[PDB]
């Protein structure tokens, strides 16, 4: 495949209440990954979003790339599809 993968925690094991997975474009410098931190909340899971990334990339359609394979690769992906581009925080470095 084209993408790298890792992940911190699980929702059963989780690391101070919280997991985390990360994918990015394979040998991108400086680096365009997405990472998604989950946490249990009371009905559900909540997810948050870190766009790191470059002056100049088209930050949507990236981010609108990787939340596809995190949807793939996630263990709760009803709860990345809620997030929409405004709620990632964008790091360009």
């Amino acid at each position: 495949n084209l993408f790298d993968y890792q992940f911190t925690g699980t929702p059963e094991e989780p690391i101070k209440g919280y997991w985390t997975t990360t994918i990015s474009y394979r040998d991108s410098k400086p680096k365009i990954s997405l990472t998604i931190r989950q946490e249990f909340v009371e009905g559900g899971v909540e997810s948050q979003a870190v766009l790191a990334t470059v002056v100049g990339r088209p930050h949507l359609q990236d981010f609108l790339l990787l939340k596809r394979k995190h949807l793939e690769y996630s263990d709760y992906p009803e709860s990345i599809d809620l997030i929409e581009f405004g709620d990632v925080k964008v790091i360009e470095k």
